[PDB]
């Protein structure tokens, strides 16, 4: 098995997964395909901070237990996505600052974590801390102003609340390896492999588009990054026009990391994306699939 994407990555080791929304589970044709094809959910936004700590101290775990509950009980694992990030926090902890902002992160990782313990294939424990503006540094968030430690410290805080969990760094425009951005994480990663900071994964978003294109560097950037002593996942997979090409090269780029532990795309359909006019996922909004599809399935067997 061979008929459905899950299965066939599975035969090589790997997974293939989706992003869900809990708003989405009432409609019968978008819960038969993802129930069908993948066997990984990622939680499209029940698990971000303001949806899990609304209120300082007090946590709700509702929508995202919809999500984790149906991944479970139609046999997918689950990526916990996201536990510290500069963008989504509710707006008492948008107000904190310095030693009070750093031991909310803490709280708030213990506690997220704590509820789901043992219980998640890998967690995104720091999203999108990098800047988009060439230079290759930190973003400059509320975070940041802690100290440099933070990125650090959230990773440590992770390994102690779930030992059973890899622990994720995730990000975007971080996959052509000639580009500033990517070379900023690369250089993070390698300097805590050296030092022993808990990191056992990165995670490459992987939002392919005219301002950020494919490119068969994709490759190396994931060979590079494996060699340092981690594992790669391809996180939030889509592109622009859903060309049948390109969704095979990214496809074949994992099947050659062993490192590489699977790839989710970010959505079910082209009418559930954030981009729903680019169509960039692999099928369309009556259900039937795309091109991509095949090329995808027969890149997996
Ligand atoms: O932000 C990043 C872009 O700056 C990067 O741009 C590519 C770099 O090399 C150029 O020769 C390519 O044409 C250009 O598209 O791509 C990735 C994106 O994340
Ligand atoms: O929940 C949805 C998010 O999953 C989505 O995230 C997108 C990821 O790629 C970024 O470059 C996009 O700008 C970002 O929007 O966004 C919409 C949100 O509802």
């Amino acid at each position: 098995a061979e008929s459905t994407l899950g299965a066939a990555a599975a035969q090589s080791g790997r997974y293939f997964g989706t992003a869900i929304a809990s708003g989405k589970l009432g409609d019968s044709a978008y819960t038969t395909i993802a129930s069908r094809e993948f066997n990984m959910v990622t939680a499209e936004n029940e698990m971000k901070i303001d949806a899990t700590e609304p209120q300082r101290g007090q946590f709700n775990f509702s929508a995202g237990d919809r999500v984790y509950n149906w991944a479970v009980q139609n046999g997918k694992q689950v990526r916990g996505h996201t536990l510290a990030w500069h963008s989504a926090q509710p707006g008492w902890m948008q107000s904190l600052s310095g030693s009070t902002l750093r031991q909310a992160m803490i709280d708030h990782i213990n506690g997220v974590m704590g509820h789901y313990k043992g219980k998640i294939a890998q967690w995104d424990v720091v999203n999108e801390a990098f800047s988009d503006d060439g230079s290759g540094g930190r973003r400059d968030s509320n975070l940041q102003r802690t100290g440099n430690d933070w990125i650090e410290v959230a990773f440590r805080t992770a390994r102690a609340a779930d030992p059973a969990a890899k622990l994720c760094y995730n990000d975007y425009n971080i996959e052509n390896w000639t580009w500033a951005k990517t070379q900023g994480v690369y250089n993070m990663v390698r300097d805590f492999k050296q030092r022993g900071v808990p990191i056992d994964c990165v995670g490459f978003q992987s939002h392919f588009n005219s301002g950020s294109p494919y490119n068969s560097n994709f490759r190396t950037t994931l060979q590079n990054f494996a060699a340092l002593g981690v594992d790669v996942a391809i996180t939030e997979l889509d592109i622009q026009g859903a060309s049948s090409s390109t969704y095979a090269a990214v496809t074949n780029d994992c099947l050659a990391v062993s490192r590489c532990l699977g790839i989710t795309v970010w959505g079910v359909r082209d009418t559930d994306s954030w981009a729903s006019g680019d169509t960039p996922l692999l099928f369309n909004g009556d259900g039937s699939k795309k091109a991509a599809y095949t090329a995808v399935l027969n890149a997996l067997n």
